[PDB]
């Protein structure tokens, strides 16, 4: 996906559906997540590299039904002290069909603490950007 | 739950918790739905339909984790009225603290695209909810 360093795919399960036919949109978020977690992956990825959500914007763009190929992709827009904010692009059949706009934050002892070098020139290197 | 006509109660599952033991991002609308759901009950029947309503943005801050055995209420309540659109709160607690807030903008549909809220729709939402609005 054009702009986005890591992408994955996802399958669309009846289980995900409102009664209209159409993809939930709590499920959105969870299409998210897995591009996130696989992004994640590459700077502990079972304890979400030690981020936790601290908020999710999300738009619905387009409604998502049962046998849509969807696609999702996800990048980091902002560096911040303790936070991370992400951009998460949801496609069906080439569409965009929902964005997401999510802000993680790093905690240590369970508290908010300064995003640690190492995973910063990670991310840096992932999104080829200062 | 002070504040919101409409509150209930949710159970927190053990299929709810992301592996550190908190409960995942996505599953918090899912406890802001079902209030949701559950205010347009009193307000159409056309409630598996969702209202006749869908999701355009939802704005969500996670304020506390929530944990397995959390004694958890979530109160919905209307804050604006547009077009065809309607923006409501969605308020979660965990154990009597606020642990997440839902800013939602629901868009009313009539074969399948916006038209705007019905007067019969608005004016049982301004009587459930008792305030100006
Ligand atoms: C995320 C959490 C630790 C933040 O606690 P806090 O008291 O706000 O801590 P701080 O405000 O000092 O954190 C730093 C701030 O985070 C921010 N942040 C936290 N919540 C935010 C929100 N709702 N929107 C935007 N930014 C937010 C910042 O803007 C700022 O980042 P900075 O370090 O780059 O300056 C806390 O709210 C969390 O425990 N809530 C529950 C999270 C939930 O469990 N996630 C779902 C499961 S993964
Ligand atoms: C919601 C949806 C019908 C809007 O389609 P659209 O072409 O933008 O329709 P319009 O722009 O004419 O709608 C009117 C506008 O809706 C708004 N709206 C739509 N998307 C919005 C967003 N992302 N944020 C804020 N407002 C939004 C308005 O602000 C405005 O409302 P108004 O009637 O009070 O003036 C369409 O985007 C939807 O099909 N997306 C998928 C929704 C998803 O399926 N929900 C999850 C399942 S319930
Ligand atoms: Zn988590
Ligand atoms: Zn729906």
């Amino acid at each position: 996906m054009e702009g986005f360093p890591v992408r994955v795919r996802v399958d669309v399960r009846f289980r995900d559906l409102d009664p209209l036919g159409h993809v939930n949109n709590a499920v959105f978020l969870s299409y998210m997540e897995l591009a996130r977690i696989r992004y994640f992956q590459r700077i502990d990825w079972l304890e979400e590299g030690h981020f936790v959500v601290a908020r999710m914007e999300v738009d619905y763009l387009r409604p998502i039904l049962l046998g849509d190929e969807v696609f999702v992709g996800v990048r980091t827009v902002g560096l911040g002290r303790s936070s991370l904010r992400m951009e998460h692009l949801v496609t069906a059949n080439g569409e965009s069909a929902a964005k997401g706009l999510g802000v993680l934050v790093w905690l240590e002892g369970g508290r908010p603490a300064p995003l640690p070098e190492a995973i910063r020139e990670r991310i840096r290197a992932l999104e080829g950007r200062p």
